[PDB]
């Protein structure tokens, strides 16, 4: 009766919450990689860790984009990376070219090197809907950490990051993020 | 047979009701928290109550947001506040920071003190459809009243809220609640 | 499945509550008898009722005897009046004679005028323990009304009362009462 | 076979202890109230915690009475308070008047802001015994906490508490608590 | 179990990649069409291929649709070609007539010379959404090739095309594709 | 097993096609009706029939709507005349009143002279999305001529039309149909 | 059929016995700690032992206290030290702090260093009973010796002891025990 | 079914980890004690513990003599301390006499006060083998700690220690320990 | 019949070979880590590949120690890069510390970035056995990599590697592996 | 249940133990005969015995050499004597001549005088291994004494003794013993 037991021990284990916010970005036609477990450190309080694992039962990602000057495009690309040895992967790891409309590098999705969450494309526009959002709710996975403090080289293979890219530089996008984790 | 039952029960049982309604609100960027069920009253009329304690067999709110100026958002979170002791909740009590993107507030929500019922996001633009609504309908729970007037030291542990936060203060929204009780 | 209904239905139903404290009172060797249902009148707060009838699920009575100046004895005698029509029961009513070591009234506990839930003795020594005390939890009944309002002449059948008798008039007795009720 | 599977688990999650005791204080006729589960603050060792929860497998108290000048009544009450925001209860809120011999609140015990674990009376006679104590072993249940240390706002809902109560300002009590938890 | 041993089949070949971009093309009202699988060359890499067969597990097409100067229509349809012997299909062999509005040439589909994968029309409008892309994915089948380069030439019965065709000439659309296949 | 055999039957049975466009035509406030299956005529080739008689086994119906001037609606009424005696028929004969929002002519609805198949409104706007389409995919049936020439004499039972009524004649409107079907 | 066998083997095996007696002790408020099984020496006697081994089949513990001058509290806590290396243990092993209503040391009894028996309070009072004894009797176990005489360094993990502590010095305390062991 | 529901729960625990290294030491002729998990100390890493439990799933040891001026014996006793109270036992504690070719110390593992988890002699030739060393991996048991820090009062009952022992003090030997454990 | 599918299978695929000798190196005590499978590059020979995977479905490697002026010790430690990105690992990313003595990094294989398959341990006596040689034969798995040809960036997850460590720079070391593997 | 019933048995008796050290003896050509059990003297301590029967549940055996001079033989031969009478048995009562290649005496060991227990033969060089040792454990049997002390007269049938022969007189060879036994 393997259903029931794993809520028996689920019941037993504290779930852990950690939240974060990052307003006011810009588009990027290049790309950006964001941190988004990385912020979860060694401490005793209910947003941090004990050990370098920590198992996030369920996580909320929370994108919004803004159309200022031009129409623009908006991409977010939630991704786990797998392989992680302390470092924020590049664009160029995740897309075969530093274009929002190209599909992923060949070479590191055949290894898988990362796993694709969630592709979001946001089409704001000037004469209709500049504004547009989108939130998305996940079961998690295993999260290993390289270090105790909030810095790239902590990062580890669970690694759960976020891909900007866009057409235009001006437009602005908000993110937010919150994941439910034992610690046991 | 406890399917039958039940509704031998309910149909001797007096299906009170209340209705309210809270137009022409300005968006607010740190948001407001408004009262819902606090407006049964003790009394012997059609919309109030006997006692401190009612059963919402269901409720159903309505939300409306028009743009002005500018296109900006309008967040709606009906939530119950299972914990409640005389007061109405703050709006960093249900949010991690007052912003309209946040996420909840970890340690709230990791003791329940809140359920979230309904989060709607609403994006209203002055250049496609500035005016947007919604309307939803929810299977209700019990309510416990701590006084017998519409103050907020009547409010208790089941208490119905609406927060509303959003990215400007110049918008409009509107909002409008039923519940039907019993109060056998 | 009779065990079962009975539980959606009373979870269905209010149980409102009612407390009442009547502290230093002096011991009668003639004794006295006091309400304890009475104070719940017609109104629509939590330790009130609607209508004539009422369903104690559960009361609980305390009392308490200080002995000063001799060593005496008090006696409380918790009853149920079964066909009370708007008064207070006088002593000779329940006991056979107004005294504290007397048996019950042959007359009126052959018919069941009353039914006695508790009879409990306490002796305090002022070379011993000068001060006992005693808590008693009982499963309720109905009780009807004559009245709205906390007279004699609005007590009814199933009124719950309270007989203090004693051997000395100068000892000090407390007592507390609570009922869990429904009102439906 | 879930009884086996609970212990198979109980056995791997360490049983971390608490220990408080709190000596010769004086009896309050209009009460007070006592923390002893808000001493559990986040650190690494054996009786503190990790994270805002904490499963109490069972918790101890001890309550000792001793009557000087009079002859007096000592009041225990243990409880928990499952609505808890950041505060330590008012006596108001559990009794329904500032009085030793007082009913429970009728509000917040139908609401359930409280369980009340154990309701201790001490007789302490001058005459007689006029020490008297007692000890209450009891499983426990889930804590919450809303802060890392020890002070009051860190109270969380499932917040052990002790109401201490009397009818003299003169006689002294001690107590003593002990609490087994995990911490997974 | 023909379920089972397919996928230990799979398991042992490799699934080469293919990545291919098309951006910043002008809307043709009398259409164009565009190699997508004719970009795998003869080579030992990841993202070609040995002999002339291949078997595309799964394939992905990205299509996007830019308004300017005035609101049209674009239409993307993505087709294989089961017949091919070294040549780009022509518009009119898929087309009955080379408009955007037209319905599928009789003659070439009743002998399914074609077979059509995907028909998608996107209205851009420029005092609406003016910016609309769609994103496809389906399983693959066999792909036959006449040559070793990138050429029409080598472009064999399995080969996977796009028809664009709209009502204007100066708007703007971009697209890629990816091809997931064994090469065994 | 007349699953089966129904295809072993039409695997012997040529599939002939026919395609047909209608571009750049007028809204009508007062409607109009066009031909569809009346382009079907007596001929040896892939479009044409032998006989008076065909079984449509799936016809495709696309339309489209412009807004030209002002934001209006285009109606489409996609139906088959069951009991044609060689005419086109009127608006009057489908809809209660030559309006575009008209409910359907009671009489000929009720003796079944008309299988509406698909009834479709598109409302663009010159301030939202001016360009809206629609495409309609559906079995068919057995189509009955009078004639073997493209007039409307030749229309039968079975007579395949459309219904085009809007409250502007400013606006565009196309469409284009296809049909296939067997002639054994 | 291990019942049985049980006693057929016990019947063989003789059952030595040991007394001791400490009478006239005074009440001790940081407490002291008593040897009860370590006056079981090397010897061929009736009250001796063979080897450094010994099985207690049941001892009994018998307490008295005696309140002199004030009314004093007087505790004892039978226990066996399960990992005793050949000393008497101290009172802050056992309990939190050298105080009478303190609880156990947390870090010692989660390793289970030792087994508390019976923990006993007895309060005696000048004005009431101012003589209290309790007898306990218990199975026993398995009880290992690091010497061959009466000395601490002799004890061993199994050594059974006794922590007395009060609150007053004056108080006097007798007690006495019996020891019913094999010795094969 | 108790074999899957023991690792359900342990891929639900972080599996930490502690290594050490300990080289170029002097063979003792009267032996010497050394800690292996003490050095897991109270912190919130990888190789740290919360609480004063912790539970060894495996652990690793290696040794290595080097024969140095003459040919040399090297004794290495791995062992669990499971009665230790804050001390590094000394080898007359394990050993009968302080010579490498002794037998266990009969009173000491009579009462099981040690755990002999491996006992390994290296015979180091100065003609033959002059360098030998050894591996060895076993399942753990729990660990009890009775300080936070890294000093031998920490050590508490199930401590691991390895005893060094020769007959000669000019060889030179090396070690290393590894454990993972849980933490829950 | 899983077990037969997989051989009827195996029987299809060419078992390409790859062999690689490394001989005359020296001792380091600081370690080096040398390359194994990055041989294997893209061509169309046997011992070659076609693509960027490829199945080991054997693998043997050969380690040869010989002492020289001293002594010594060679650690020869296979292992298998899970999370290669396109580098020679470090020493210090195996090993916890640059010593030959040492155990595992703990955080590297918490996360298992590697796969130990492999450690053995040689040592080399100039007065005994000088010579020591080792041949190990293991089951292989997927290998992936990242570019076409011999260099550490086209290492990939699965990348095969052994590290080798010593206490002296002066002894020789000699190795060989073999690889067979499919390439379908 | 006869495999239950003995341990039940033996864990209600002592296991007394014995330990001895025999060190820095010279290898004889003649052979010697050592005495291992008959230290077990009459007396009360955990190494001495009642009686004059014991029974060993297990004893150990631990015998070194090491090559002077010469390189060696030394040879160790463990037995038990069923049958003596109080003496130390000579060579030529064991072995058929007094040399250390030599077969057991036949007449002695056909009415098995001797029970020959470990026959080891360790080859000791001054040019390779100069010092070898060998343990060895086995279950034990029932010895019989003739005496109280630790003299000759003493021994009995059951008595433990090691033979040691070799080819040189310079060799120096080590010896341990252990016994655990029963003497209920
Ligand atoms: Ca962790
Ligand atoms: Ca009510
Ligand atoms: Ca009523
Ligand atoms: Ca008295
Ligand atoms: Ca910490
Ligand atoms: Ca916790
Ligand atoms: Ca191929
Ligand atoms: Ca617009
Ligand atoms: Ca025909
Ligand atoms: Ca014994
Ligand atoms: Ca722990
Ligand atoms: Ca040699
Ligand atoms: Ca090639
Ligand atoms: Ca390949
Ligand atoms: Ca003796
Ligand atoms: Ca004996």
């Amino acid at each position: 009766t393997m259903r029931a037991v794993k809520r028996m021990i689920n019941t037993h284990l504290e779930h852990k919450r950690f939240a974060l916010i990052n307003s006011g970005n810009t588009n990027a036609t290049a790309g950006t990689v964001q941190n988004l477990s990385n912020g979860i450190i060694q401490g005793d309080d209910i947003n941090q860790r004990s050990g370098d694992q920590v198992r996030i039962v369920s996580h909320k990602l929370h994108v919004r984009g803004t159309a200022i000057t031009v129409s623009q495009t908006f991409r977010f690309i939630w991704f786990r990376d797998n392989m992680n040895r302390g470092t924020t992967p590049t664009v160029l790891e995740v897309l075969n070219t530093a274009n929002f409309m190209s599909q992923y590098n060949p070479i590191t999705l055949q290894q898988k090197r990362f796993t694709i969450l969630k592709d979001v494309t946001l089409n704001c526009s000037l004469t209709g809907e500049s504004i547009k959002d989108r939130i998305i709710n996940l079961p998690g996975q295993l999260v290993n950490y390289n270090g105790a403090t909030a810095v790239a080289a902590s990062n580890g293979p669970g690694a759960i990051f976020m891909l900007q890219i866009g057409d235009s530089l001006v437009g602005l996008w908000d993110s937010s993020y919150e994941a439910v984790y034992t610690d046991a």
